[PDB]
């Protein structure tokens, strides 16, 4: 299964699944500083799933590893901003992270395999 390009549509489909998850609700658009006035005191690099989807559709990711780094940033930002490990939005982030990691592991594997096949000679 050595298609170097196949990761892109696989990531589009996984983002569609994440947008259907009720657990993505807090993470679907950049945080609003009116409601969370100190957010940018704590978080140096905001990230959200609409930004990830737009970057993918612009042709601004070279690899699924770069997409994976931005999606992991969504979850690290929620862990850094939460006042409690028992918070509602942090708890949603942990379930969504588990779902994402379960689905991205074949996308990464297949891509890295396809690039090794391309370099085989
Ligand atoms: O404002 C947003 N998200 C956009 C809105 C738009 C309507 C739904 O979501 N967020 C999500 C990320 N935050 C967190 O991870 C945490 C808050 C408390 C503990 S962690 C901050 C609040």
């Amino acid at each position: 299964s050595y298609d170097i390009q196949a990761w892109k549509k696989q990531c589009e489909e996984l983002l569609n699944l994440i947008f259907q998850c009720e657990d993505s609700e807090p993470f679907r658009q950049p945080v609003d500083l009116l409601e969370y006035p100190d957010y940018r005191d704590i978080i140096d690099t905001p990230m959200d799933f609409a930004t990830v989807r737009e970057t993918l559709e612009a042709g601004n990711y070279e690899s699924p590893m770069e997409l994976c780094k931005d999606v992991r940033l969504i979850f690290s930002n929620s862990k850094a901003y939460t006042p409690s490990k028992r918070s509602r939005i942090y708890s949603m982030s942990l379930r969504l992270s588990a779902f994402f990691e379960e689905h991205i592991s074949s996308v990464l594997s297949d891509y890295k395999s396809a690039l090794r096949f391309h370099k085989r000679n």
